[PDB]
């Protein structure tokens, strides 16, 4: 069987040019890459904060570290998203915060140390659980850098990046490795009786022809959903947002400092992000149209940050779900052509690198083994049920009552069998899952439901048995309470740590 | 005009009850009143220290004399602040302690004594200022009540009480005499075209309308700043602190007595208050966010008494600042609602008061005259303007250069015109306003500047022209001693006096 040797990806997007370069390094030899991408259709601009596993999977897989790729791209820290205003109905003299922090949480004696606390709260220890849980919350709280200033590392972090010029680092570095940037509009699809395609027709005359596509083509599923026909399963009864409205907003970094991290400020009718990097930050009011009006999440948008009804905006719309199948015939869909959930906890990005991982897994010759197909859609469906579960999770457990759209979250959603079980176990006491990547944590569980104070019924029935256990846990709530001492006056701000990288 | 004839006062707080009861006073007939209460939105619960004009203006008018209303509300003597460890970097084998007291210190030949006192620090005389101009300091220190045992009154005094029963005894006394209290909460606002409250309709289903609102809603400003759009202005750039961490503390009456004074300890990043009644005493570390953490802050909290990480706190939020303008159209804010500056001196309750006295004497009829809404607002600017100089005065003298925070007061702080002329005059020399209350007198700017060691630059050229003023003085340093003493041999301790009111 012939191996794949012509590519095509469709769209130069964020998830157009991260297949382009992933494709071009992780096929060293007989491949030949082509993106076409419509400079009449814009990116949707943005997509800007990012978990951990980027550089592990995307950029480590290239071969560009940390200090190389982030100059380029305003590239700033993400220490944690900090979750404002989503406990009870909001109050201005009521501090409701509670971060979600990366990085796993000791066990002590083999039992989370979450667990240990919570068994404390019982006995009326007032601490919240990350303050008790995880050296750097306060550190945050200080807008403190995530390394001392010479560089060496004291989190765990992922990144705050300009989404524009991510696209356009990642176009020189693909088009320089023997990539072909073509600027161009697709109007037709050709299909052939057994349902694969034979070619793209563009708006300029060319005839597209490749073994392989890949649909990069944004929301619009150019390939798999119009031509290729694949349906997508709308999933609005899971998860209720449906739009946003954006902006980037001036920060005056040298007297308000700059964030090292995520805000998700909860609202009437949605949430808005901030994503703080030098000079600005970009901000979002994601909200269901179902609940408010566009105008009105407008106007709550301004209200929020003080702008001015002259203020330029991306005012958007999203869809909610998963295509049936990501991969159908010789079409694969990466990015926004394929399964958003909605921005509350950066899974988008990552499911592009992570869906161009399972590629290269499962890659195929031009005799489209479905077996190689079915096995891929697979790691899809898994992969994106597993972060629809712990995003729907921030939503179902909400305390606050305040409006329809959060009495809709705490009553009227379809919630999988799969996030009701592991409610159910929290509910009883148990840890979910530690460790000691295919990924969301007891930890991460954790900092969610304990921040939107839904607690365990109980501590652990185990724990009346260990009392050695108890102190020896004693003993690392101790040194994470040094830790955090040494952090407060050892971290340069994050102003500063940033605005030495080139200035 | 239709007099006005239905009022709907929105919350039950401290300023929700005052106006209540202030109004049902004042409004002798043709007055109809309801106040609103969500029994989900609880009161801020603090608020427990006051300024002399508490009775003069606020009980009084109602006619309840002090012996009524403190054996109610667990009612105690506040004689004076002491600042504590404000004046110097901190060190506890130094005493860094002053008052600033309550009541006019008297002239001799129309120059106020502070000035024949500091021409004699000049001379090398040692004792502080307040040791030599006010009879009471001494006492205070040894804990002594401010009269004599068969009640007395022996120096001026403002009070320390428990702000829910506050609110409770103004409730019952309210409700009783008319006022119609009702237990919902409002969820919508609606205005006309011109821009006024026609209705507000709460949860359980209810429409209220009236002539009338008054927003004591709190800093929410639910009719005054979200319904009817009126802007809030900020003034973090005047005054730093934006949080607080309080609660409660019991204390050993029995044996460590129970002080007739407010006491405010400089932080880190803030101070701390005391307020002693019988019992306990109410406590919290007003901070600055942007230079602690509010975990840290804590920390200090439970350090500087002592307390346990199983404490119960009230953890809050405050905005600093004034609404552009404290009535618009047919509604008056009042309380929280309006404007705060922060607990430094006991100006809040003091602003709910005051305010409904201008209330009144600007009562309107159903056409709402401007004029009246106008000259309403001018006399809160220029009380919140007053107010604003003073507490502020605390801060931008000192000379402590230990923290951050220290350091931006000293340093970075907007000033207004108004206080570096004060400040100027007292650096010549001058006298500020003296006597023989629309407020704060010589006498108090000078124990706050000569507590935290800044003095003038010299005494009054006058002074060398006039021996016999200046021996005349002299008699008047002597009395003044003389009535010291006498006092510390004649006044119970605060303690046992308080103590025989009832148990
Ligand atoms: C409101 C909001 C907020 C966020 C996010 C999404 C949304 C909707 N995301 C997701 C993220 O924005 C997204 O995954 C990528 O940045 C962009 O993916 P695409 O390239 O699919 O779409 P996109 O729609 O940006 O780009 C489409 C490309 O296709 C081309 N194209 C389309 N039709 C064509 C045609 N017919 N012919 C030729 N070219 C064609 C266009 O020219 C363009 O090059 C995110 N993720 C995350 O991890 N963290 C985050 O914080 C966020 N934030
Ligand atoms: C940290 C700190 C410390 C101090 C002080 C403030 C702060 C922040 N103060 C000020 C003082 O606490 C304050 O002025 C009054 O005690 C409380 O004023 P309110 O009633 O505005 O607010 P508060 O917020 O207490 O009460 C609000 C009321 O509004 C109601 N409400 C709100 N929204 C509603 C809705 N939508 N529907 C129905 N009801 C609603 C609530 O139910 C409640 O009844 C003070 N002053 C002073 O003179 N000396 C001092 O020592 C101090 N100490």
């Amino acid at each position: 069987n012939k191996p794949i040797k012509n590519i095509v990806i469709v769209g130069g997007g964020t998830a157009g040019w991260m297949a382009a370069s992933y494709l071009v390094r992780a096929l060293q030899q007989q491949a030949n890459i082509t993106l076409i991408e419509s400079a009449a259709i814009p990116r949707i601009g943005v997509g800007e904060a990012t978990i951990p596993s980027l550089q592990k999977v995307f950029f480590d897989f290239l071969g560009i570290p940390e200090r190389e790729w982030m100059p380029q791209v305003n590239g700033a820290f993400k220490a944690a998203i900090k979750f404002v205003n989503w406990r009870k109905s909001p109050d201005p003299s009521r501090d409701d915060h509670f971060y979600h922090l990366f990085g796993n949480v000791p066990n002590c004696d083999g039992v989370p140390l979450t667990h240990y606390w919570l068994r404390k709260r019982e006995q009326g220890f007032q601490q919240p659980m990350e303050y008790a849980c995880y050296p750097q919350p306060g550190a945050l709280d200080g807008k403190l850098a995530p390394c001392l200033s010479d560089g060496t590392r004291q989190m765990s972090h992922a990144w705050h990046f300009d989404a524009h010029l991510v696209a356009d680092f990642l176009k020189r570095w693909a088009v320089e490795r023997g990539v072909n940037r073509v600027v161009d509009e697709v109007v037709d699809v050709r299909l052939n009786n057994r349902g694969y395609i034979s070619n793209l027709l563009t708006k300029e005359g060319r005839t597209l022809e490749a073994d392989l596509f890949i649909d990069c083509s944004g929301m619009r599923g150019l390939l798999i959903n119009q031509a290729l026909k694949e349906p997508f399963i709308d999933m609005s009864d899971y998860l209720l947002c449906d739009s946003a409205v954006a902006s980037a907003v001036p920060n005056d970094d040298a007297r308000d400092g700059v964030e090292p991290y995520t805000s998700s400020i909860a609202m009437n009718s949605g949430w808005t992000w901030k994503i703080p990097m030098l000079g600005r930050f970009g901000s979002g009011y994601v909200f269901s149209s179902h609940f408010t009006s566009r105008d009105q999440a407008t106007a709550d948008f301004l209200k929020l940050w003080g702008l001015s009804d002259n203020q330029p905006l991306n005012q958007i719309k999203f869809r909610v779900g998963r295509n049936k199948r990501a991969w159908v015939n010789n079409c694969v869909s990466i990015g926004l052509s394929s399964c958003f959930l909605e921005p509350l906890e950066s899974t988008g990005i990552y499911f592009i690198y992570a869906a161009l991982y399972q590629l290269v897994k499962h890659f195929p010759d031009t005799s489209f083994d479905p077996r190689l197909s079915d096995a891929f859609n697979a790691e899809i469906v898994h992969m994106f049920d597993d972060c629809r579960d712990f995003v729907q999770a921030h939503y179902f457990t909400t305390s606050r009552d305040d409006t329809p759209f959060w009495l809709a979250n705490r009553h009227d959603l379809r919630l999988s069998d799969a996030i009701k079980e592991k409610v159910q176990r929290y509910k009883a006491g148990l840890p979910l899952t530690t460790t000691s990547e295919f990924f969301w944590l007891n930890g991460n569980y954790y900092c969610i439901f304990a921040g939107l104070g839904m607690l365990p019924d109980r501590s652990l029935p185990l724990l009346q048995h260990r009392p050695e256990s108890i102190e020896k846990a004693e003993a690392m709530f101790a040194s994470i309470r040094r830790e955090a001492e040494r952090l407060r006056t050892s971290l340069p701000t994050n102003y500063d740590y940033l605005r030495s990288l080139r200035d």
